[PDB]
């Protein structure tokens, strides 16, 4: 089958691209790689980062990641990332990296990584936004860079399109968990009172920017139609709107939340991401060495 | 003991670095990494390289490198000198990396790779030339601003065209250096190749190549070779330098067609890599990388 990578580093992502994973895991052969080695570019607090390691992992596998459907592992235990980063970086040219549109060199020499990250394991497709369109062309560029030299060439391409959810505060604004105002964005472990907060805080009518991010949400969340709903609150108001959508929004987010706990109390946990290591530093392993092999390296 | 780390990519450098090598291993931990994860900073043939790299080993090995005493690797068989790397280009300022006096992005990106290579085995010392100071500078730099912050510190043969320049397989001139490979035939011509009174440009360099190979001084050889023209004196210390090349060329030779240089190889990767394993692992814990 096609094959998928993703690299990670709210419920809008969830929707947006996560939600569907869940599904392709069965079509596709997708990868779920924790780019620690990424995270590591600026500033960070060894304690907080390894604690953000394991929840992203948990988190994943509450949401329904079937770690023996996909591969779920951490960028850094697989050796072959870095070897292949290295051998892609001498291929590139440095115009082509400052050109980035985004002093720590690993701010400047990064995109060699993340293009190591994809084409080590042969993907087909990268679900990715259009703030990282440069980041796949130059992966594109220098996969082919390479085969004409001595990999497939990548696509950016989210398989299953959901809605493009918007912060609750600025409706005009991509939700994002990098948002200054806690407000605009609700976390998939974020509590009952924080939902209910956040989903409350001048037409009046429920049609369908901000009524409209809510209905989005509380479509994809519910699973019923923008205009099912539409006619469901004909003549009402936004307080029972809201008081109905933050309802569905917990419904959804509680299970998922027990599951991430079991999962971060739980050795299966380090057990899962032990395989997952294994799977991808088997099919990157290999790849690495017939890159060294093209180039000279080693024997 | 201290731990000696020493990086590689004639007779002057034999003369050089590499003869005393073949002494202080032995009161030593010494490294000689094969960096082929360097030279594909630069254009390579696949072929070439792969050809040069074996041909480097054995040469390591002929000339006396002790595997057993010594730890002879290839770079690239041991991959946290690239985990290494990244974890020092994180820490590393570009502006550090713009300022080197030293295009792929690897031939800027590769002096946190070099000081990798050091770091990793805690060496103490690095035999390098003025041309590589900086560059020790900047491991020595990322050293403590890692330490600090969360490593040990570590710290004339001239050409036969031109007596004035160094001598240097870098030449354009073949006839200017002496390769340890290099035949009877070509040494002849390019060491017979006007005062004309034998004591110590040219001719100073040819009593200095002379003493340190023959063991005799330069006033021995000066007393030695009183009233005498250049003609027998070159025919003397060109056979010498045969003398010197022939039991290493046999035993490169030797290398070159047996299995035991891949059993030697792969036991310094293994010796090399579960060392540099080890700090990959502690910079990784102190970085809060994986688990
Ligand atoms: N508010 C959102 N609505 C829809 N998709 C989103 C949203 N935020 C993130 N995503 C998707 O989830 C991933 C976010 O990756 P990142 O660039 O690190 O934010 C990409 O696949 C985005 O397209
Ligand atoms: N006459 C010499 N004396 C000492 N070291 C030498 C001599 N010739 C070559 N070398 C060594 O060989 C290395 C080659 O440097 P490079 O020109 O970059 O290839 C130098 O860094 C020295 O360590
Ligand atoms: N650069 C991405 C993460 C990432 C690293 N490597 C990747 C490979 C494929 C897709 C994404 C990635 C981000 O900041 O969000
Ligand atoms: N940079 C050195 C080779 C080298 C790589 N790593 C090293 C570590 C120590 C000493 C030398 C090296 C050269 O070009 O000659």
């Amino acid at each position: 089958m096609k094959t998928i990578f993703s690299g990670i580093q709210t419920i809008g992502n969830y929707i947006g691209a996560l939600r569907q994973f869940v599904e392709l895991q069965h079509e596709y052969n997708c990868y779920f790689c924790i780019v620690d080695q990424h995270a590591i570019t600026v500033w960070q607090d060894p304690h907080e980062l390894r604690q953000n390691i394991r929840r992203l992992a948990a988190l994943y596998l509450a949401v329904g990641i079937d770690p023996t459907q996909a591969t779920l592992f951490i960028q850094s235990e697989v050796p072959a990332h870095a070897q292949a980063a290295w051998m892609l970086q001498c291929i590139v040219y440095i115009g082509e990296l400052e050109r980035m549109t985004q002093v720590s060199a690993g701010l400047l020499t990064y995109p060699p990584l993340m293009a190591a990250d994809i084409l080590l394991y042969n993907t087909d497709i990268v679900p990715v936004g259009e703030d990282q369109k440069q980041h796949i062309e130059l992966t594109r560029d220098l996969a082919e860079r390479f085969n004409k030299r001595y990999f497939t060439i990548p696509e950016a391409r989210i398989p299953k399109v959901g809605a493009r959810i918007m912060s609750l505060v600025d409706p005009t604004k991509k939700m994002s968990k990098s948002d200054p105002n806690p407000k605009a964005y609700i976390t998939l472990l974020d509590d009952a009172k924080t939902i209910e907060k956040k989903i409350k805080s001048s037409e009046g009518t429920i049609r369908y920017p901000g009524i409209s991010n809510l209905l989005n949400i509380y479509s994809t969340l519910s699973g019923q139609s923008i205009e099912e709903l539409e006619r469901q609150y004909e003549g009402k108001g936004y307080g029972v709107f809201k008081a109905d959508l933050a309802q569905v929004v917990i419904e959804t987010l509680r299970p998922i939340q027990e599951r991430y706990h079991h999962w971060m109390e739980s050795e299966e946990l380090d057990r899962v991401l032990d395989e997952g290591a294994e799977k991808a530093n088997r099919v990157a392993s290999e790849m690495v060495r017939k890159m060294e092999q093209a180039m000279g390296l080693g024997r």
